[PDB]
């Protein structure tokens, strides 16, 4: 559970929304047991106008474990409340059928795919041509700032993410990021970034050593994952530890202090943050609040 028990968190019934007022559309993503579909919600706004949303729900393949996980997810999201760097919960459907979790629809998709389709036209300094929506260094700095602020908020609410990575960051217009957790709606079975370890399938390359070797998730283990996320960002969407399978050698090398080199586009001061995030001692890692103050100053001087 880490610090808080989600089952004990309350569900504010102000979120409850009539499920008959949702019309399901295309599936945006799906795992073994859950999925996220695009939908239109009628009467979500005071005007009769229907607005587009995203809905997370379980599949008929799901078991009692996944049913509780989705309800626990809803409790956590309601407990967190609205925050600008987090995907916006809009409503939920809890009675009259299965649990539905309704969030905003983010038009530009996940950050990892965004980085990969923008990689070839990346601009390190200035854009002449503005209409092309070229990815810039200024954008990457802002991305890392917004995600750090979002994680500082989660930390202040005693919430551990456990799967922070570019694939779990959504993008809206103006290059605003929203931290997400697609969880059961991601096909982790066939995603090479998740690795068999014991009876589970885990994002090992994003995980801190203490998490790998004794399944502990802390404030500080999320900070490790953030450092890996920065490497993704400033490599423009590359997979971490390239050409290096997850095996006994990988775990040994990480435990003995091997760390990635700086990605091709990382400012030296952003790489400095990565190295501290990857400190073997979790107490020497920075906090998300400290990371926010660090990046803020970098942007000032940019
Ligand atoms: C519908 C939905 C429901 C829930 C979430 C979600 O993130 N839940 C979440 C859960 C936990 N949690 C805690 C404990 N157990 C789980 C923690 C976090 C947080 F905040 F900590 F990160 C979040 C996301 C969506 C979505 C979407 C969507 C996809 N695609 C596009 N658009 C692209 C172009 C097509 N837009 C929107
Ligand atoms: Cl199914």
């Amino acid at each position: 559970y880490s610090y808080i028990d989600p089952t004990q968190l309350p569900y504010d019934h102000k979120w409850e929304f009539p499920r008959n007022r949702l019309s399901f559309g295309k599936t945006l993503g799906a795992g073994a047991f859950g999925k996220v579909v695009e939908a239109t919600a009628q009467g979500l706004i005071k005007s009769d106008a229907a607005m587009t949303v995203a809905v997370k729900m379980l599949k008929p393949s799901a078991h009692s474990t996944e049913r509780e996980a989705l309800m626990s997810e809803l409790k956590v999201l309601s407990y967190l409340g609205n925050h600008e760097n987090i995907v916006n919960l809009l409503g939920a459907c809890t009675h009259g059928g299965p649990t539905l979790v309704i969030t905003e629809y983010c038009c530009y998709g996940d950050l990892l795919n965004f980085l990969r389709r923008k990689r070839d036209e990346f601009v390190p300094y200035k854009v002449a041509d503005l209409y092309k929506d070229f990815l810039t260094l200024e954008h990457l700095l802002s991305f890392s700032y917004q995600v750090a602020k979002g994680m500082a908020f989660l930390a202040s609410k005693n919430c551990i993410h456990r799967d922070l990575a570019a694939r779990n960051i959504l993008l809206t217009h103006g290059n605003i990021t929203k931290i997400c957790d697609f969880g059961l709606a991601r096909d982790i079975k066939n995603d090479s970034n998740y690795v068999d370890k014991g009876n589970a399938r885990l994002p090992v390359k994003w995980m801190a050593p203490e998490s790998i070797f004794n399944s502990v998730y802390t404030f500080e283990s999320d900070v490790w994952s953030y450092g890996i996320f920065l490497w993704e960002l400033f490599s423009l969407g590359s997979s971490p530890y390239p050409g290096m399978p997850v095996d006994s050698k990988f775990y040994k090398m990480i435990k003995e202090g091997f760390r990635m080199s700086s990605p091709e586009y990382a400012p030296a001061e952003m790489y400095d943050i990565m190295k501290t995030c990857w400190d073997a001692d979790p107490d020497k890692r920075p906090t998300f609040k400290q990371i926010v103050q660090d990046i803020e100053k970098q942007i000032s001087e940019s």
